[PDB]
C-alpha cells in the first residue's frame, strides 16, 4: 500500500534496485523492462509507479499524463545556505566534446564525421544537437549528417548504430539501456575516449567525472582534461575548462515521474527513502547508498546530492520549459506510445 515499485531499465539496473528493495524492508521493489519507453508502458498500466527519467523522456511521458514528482539536484554554488531537498534546480550543461588531437574540427565541420551520442530521445545526447543540425542545415535527414554513429534505440542495421558496440558477448547491439557498451552519458564519452568516434554530445558533468583519476575504470584511467575540447556554436574550440561559455542549451535536470495519481504516495516514500540512503543518510556508506553504482549512473545519476521538491506543482511543460519544449516538437515532426 505505502509499497512503491521502481521500474529498472536493463539487468544492471535491476540489481541495483533489488539491493535498494532488500535494504528497504520491500518499501520498493522492482519491475524490469528493456528499454525506458517500455517503464513507461509499465507505469501507464499501474503495474509500475515510478522511475527516474531524462528530460527527454519526461516529454514522452508527460503527453501521456505522466506527472514529474522530484527532481535530482546536484552541488551548488548560490542558494547556499538552503537544505538540498528545497533548493532550486539549475539544470546540466549539453556540451560537444573532442579530442584535442582531431584538430580543426569544429561544429562547422562535423558534416561526415563519426558521433556518440547518449541515446535516441535524450536531451545532451539527441534532442538538443540533432535539433541544431536539422534548423541549421534545413533537412530532416538527420540520419544521413554523419557517416557513422552509435545512437542507442535506433535501428541496428541503420548507420546510426554503426558504432555501436553491444555487450560483452556483442549481443543486444545498439539497444537503449547499459547492456550496450556505449550507452548514456559514460557509454558515450567512452566511445569518443576510445576513438570509435570524433565527437561525443553529453553533459559537462560528464568530461570532469571521467578525467584525472575520477574514474578507476580501465579505459578511464589515463584520461587528461587537456586532452579534450569543446565544440561551441560560434565555430571555435575551448578548453573543457569554459562550458559556461561553451555549451549547446542548458537541460532541465533529470527527474522522476509517476502518474499523476500516485504522485502524492511516491514523493512521501522516495523523500523517507533518501533520508535513508541518500547522501547524508543513516545507512549510507555503511549498509546502501542510493545515489552510488561506480560512475555508472544506474537509477539515478552518480553526482546527484539529493532528490528535490519542485514547488510551482509543474506540469510537465512547465519543468522542461517553453525554450525546450518547442524544441522537441519541432524535432519530432521530422520523424499508446504517441499518446498524443
Ligand atoms: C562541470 O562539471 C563539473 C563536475 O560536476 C563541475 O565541477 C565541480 O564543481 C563543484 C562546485 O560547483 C565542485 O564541488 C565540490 O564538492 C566536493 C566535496 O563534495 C569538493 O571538491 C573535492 O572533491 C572532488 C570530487 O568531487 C575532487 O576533485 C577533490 O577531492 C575536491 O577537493 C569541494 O568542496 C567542492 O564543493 C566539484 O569539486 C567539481 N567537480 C569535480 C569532480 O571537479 C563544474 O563546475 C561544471 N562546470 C560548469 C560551468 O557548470
Ligand atoms: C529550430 O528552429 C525552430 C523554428 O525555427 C525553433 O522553434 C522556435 O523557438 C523559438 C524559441 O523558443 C520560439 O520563439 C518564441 O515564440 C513564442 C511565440 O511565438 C514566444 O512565446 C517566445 O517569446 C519566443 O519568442 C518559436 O516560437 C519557435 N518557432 C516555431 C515555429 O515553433 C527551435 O527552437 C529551433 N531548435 C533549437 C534546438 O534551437
Ligand atoms: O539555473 C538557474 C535557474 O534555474 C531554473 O531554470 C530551469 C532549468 O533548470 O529550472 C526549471 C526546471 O527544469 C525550468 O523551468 C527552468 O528553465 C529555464 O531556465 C533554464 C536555465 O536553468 C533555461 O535553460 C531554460 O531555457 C528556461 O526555460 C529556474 O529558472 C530558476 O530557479 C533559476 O534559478
Ligand atoms: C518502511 O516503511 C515504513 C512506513 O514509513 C516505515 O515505518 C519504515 O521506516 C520503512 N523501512 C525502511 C527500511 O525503509
Ligand atoms: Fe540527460
Ligand atoms: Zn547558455
Ligand atoms: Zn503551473
Amino acid at each position: 500500500y505505502t509499497r512503491v515499485v521502481w521500474c529498472a531499465v536493463g539487468p544492471e539496473e535491476q540489481k541495483k534496485c533489488q539491493q535498494w528493495s532488500q535494504q528497504s524492508g520491500q518499501n520498493v521493489t522492482c519491475a524490469t523492462a528493456s528499454t525506458t519507453d517500455d517503464c513507461i508502458v509499465l507505469v501507464l498500466k499501474g503495474e509500475a509507479d515510478a522511475l527516474n527519467l531524462d528530460g527527454g523522456y519526461i516529454y514522452t511521458a508527460g503527453k501521456c499524463g505522466l506527472v514529474p514528482v522530484l527532481a535530482e539536484n546536484r552541488k551548488s554554488s548560490k542558494h547556499s545556505s538552503l537544505d538540498c531537498v528545497l533548493r532550486p534546480t539549475e539544470g546540466y550543461l549539453a556540451v560537444a566534446v573532442v579530442k584535442k588531437a582531431n584538430e580543426g574540427l569544429t561544429w562547422n565541420s562535423l558534416k561526415d564525421k563519426k558521433s556518440c551520442h547518449t541515446a535516441v530521445d535524450r536531451t545532451a545526447g539527441w534532442n538538443i544537437p540533432m535539433g541544431l543540425i536539422v534548423n541549421q542545415t534545413g533537412s530532416c535527414a538527420f540520419d544521413e549528417f554523419f557517416s557513422q554513429s552509435c545512437a542507442p534505440g535506433a535501428d541496428p542495421k541503420s548507420r546510426l548504430c554503426a558504432l555501436c558496440a553491444g555487450d560483452d558477448q556483442g549481443l543486444d547491439k545498439c539497444v537503449p539501456n547499459s547492456k550496450e557498451k556505449y550507452y548514456g552519458y559514460t557509454g558515450a564519452f567512452r566511445c569518443l575516449a576510445e576513438d570509435v568516434g570524433d565527437v561525443a554530445f553529453v553533459k559537462n558533468d560528464t568530461v570532469w567525472e571521467n578525467t584525472n583519476g575520477e574514474s578507476t575504470a580501465d579505459w578511464a584511467k589515463n584520461l587528461k582534461r587537456e586532452d579534450f575540447r569543446l565544440l561551441c556554436l560560434d565555430g571555435t574550440r575551448k578548453p573543457v575548462t569554459e562550458a559556461q561559455s561553451c555549451h549547446l542549451a542548458v537541460a532541465p535536470n533529470h527527474a522522476v515521474v509517476s502518474r499523476s495519481d500516485r504522485a502524492a504516495h511516491v514523493e512521501q516514500v522516495l523523500l523517507h527513502q533518501q533520508a535513508l540512503f541518500g547522501k547524508n543518510g543513516k545507512n549510507c556508506p555503511d549498509k546502501f547508498c542510493l545515489f552510488k553504482s561506480e560512475t555508472k549512473n544506474l537509477l539515478f545519476n552518480d553526482n546527484t546530492e539529493c532528490l528535490a521538491k519542485l514547488g510551482g506543482r509543474p506540469t510537465y511543460e512547465e519543468y522542461l520549459g517553453t525554450e525546450y519544449v518547442t524544441a522537441i516538437a519541432n524535432l519530432k515532426k521530422c520523424s499508446l506510445e504517441a499518446c498524443a
